[PDB]
């Protein structure tokens, strides 16, 4: 049929690497585009089309209750099982990710309208700040 | 303030490489995760949090009309300038991308509730199958 209207999600992708190498796309760029899923939104009205293709790199989503230990699987990070626990220390949201890697956790808090994130794992600390959209 | 509600977009991302290396994340993944802006959406009800963090790898919007040639700049993938002509072949949307690469183009058609996309460049053929939602 010619009616290509609707939102479509990639379920298979054959020889995406060979086609990208034929376009002289860089090495690390190809090895990830093969792994990622793609969503295609098409608005077709008559002879005019509008194709919006989006490939999401990371789509993490976790729920929790402060003070209640829960099982966390970092699917889109390292894909490991950690028993996370989120507690309050002042107004800072502190978390401990009990698992194989030692000193793993994060701290989250706002001051003004900036979300601060302190991702820690072993000897490394990652600092990220966010603006309100 | 403990209220972390809202949609937050990444401002800075310091030492994401070191934090990802501490989690044994591969090199190519680190080289791309470092260069992407993240968006955090927190739905908070007291101590019940809903944290969803997403990052977009590729996004591409194209507007074209069947039978009218248009200048296409492949924002994703290739970043080359091609003159694309999209035409109907029965129920198959056939497009030719006249440019640097020989035999560059794609074919798109619907069968049932699935979108089939065949990308062609040189002697390489990439076949992508989508599913209507």
């Amino acid at each position: 049929t010619r009616d290509q209207n609707g939102t479509w999600e990639m379920e298979s992708n054959e020889n995406f690497e060979g086609y990208m190498k034929a376009l002289d796309i860089d090495f690390c760029t190809r090895k990830i585009a093969v792994r990622l899923t793609q969503t295609k939104v098409i608005d077709q009205d008559g002879d005019n089309f509008k194709d919006k293709t989006t490939s999401t790199f990371r789509n993490y989503d976790v729920d929790f209750t402060v003070g209640v230990e829960f099982d966390e699987y970092t699917k889109s990070l390292d894909n490991r099982h950690v028993k996370a626990l989120v507690t309050w220390e002042g107004d800072v949201l502190v978390c401990v990710q009990k698992g194989e890697k030692e000193n793993r956790g994060w701290k989250k808090w706002i001051e003004g309208d900036k979300l601060y994130l302190e991702l820690t794992c072993g000897d490394q600390v990652c600092r990220q700040v966010f603006k309100k959209k």
